[PDB]
């Protein structure tokens, strides 16, 4: 097995192994965690069923990174759930922590948007002009999508 | 009342000094912005856009540098400046020509030690400054010059 194949088993059964609740797909390359919004932000309540890919080039090439249930955020594609690459790109590198992408990247993206080129227009237009629309429209989304009663 | 406000707030930085583009109306728009002298950043030039929210002025702008800056308190893939840190000298009768006349030169001047949202460029201001002072310069031929922004 590869140096980058190796580097997969061992980052994902550290994932397994970590806090994080995971649940393995197809094989390891494609795993979902539950993840909780971050406190003091408009996600806080929220859970959501994060799915992870990774690329057979990885971990050169980044993962890729969707919310499964609905989520309103400026650079999250709501239709599909899919996480801004580029976004994802500005933070990964080959000895970046997959761990990390749950306990750090994804925290911090929530908490704070880059809502300039935006995946979700309306998400940043709402965040920067209407901070307490775009908090109310979270919480009904919470509410509509992302509470464990509308999990299961 | 607020919305009064917005409109001859804005009003007034178009008629100031101050380069204003606006984008989609009065609440978003772009100043071209200096480095302030005795900093730095002196001879840099930027783009900066501002955004206001529907309950200004009791609410801050939101601040963003739209090409690269190298500050601790400045994001640096997004440009947005921290808000915790705006909101420490926003108030209710601050006004938009002081964005850019006394907030923004006070502080690339002085960092603020609120967490930072650039850890390389505290680092640096706090251990390293010459490599600090080096790496702004870098950055603003690099991001920051007329010629930069033409491209
Ligand atoms: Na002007």
């Amino acid at each position: 097995p590869s140096p980058g194949k190796r580097r997969m088993d061992t980052d994902v059964i550290k994932l397994i192994e970590s806090k994080h609740e995971v649940t393995i797909l197809g094989g390891l390359n494609e795993f979902v965690v539950k993840f909780y919004g971050p406190q003091g932000t408009p996600y806080e309540g929220g859970v959501w069923k994060v799915r992870v890919d990774l690329p057979d080039k990885y971990p050169f090439k980044s993962p890729s990174i969707g919310f499964m249930n609905k989520i309103f955020h400026p650079n999250i594609d709501e239709a599909s759930g899919t996480v801004c690459l580029d976004v994802i790109n500005q933070t990964w590198t080959a000895l970046y922590d997959l761990t990390n992408i749950f306990e750090s990247f994804l925290p911090q993206l929530l908490a704070y948007p880059n809502p300039i080129d935006p995946l979700n227009g309306d998400a940043a237009a709402m965040y920067l002009h209407r901070p307490e629309e775009y908090k109310q429209k979270i919480k009904e989304y919470i509410q509509k999508y992302a509470t464990e009663e509308a999990l299961k």
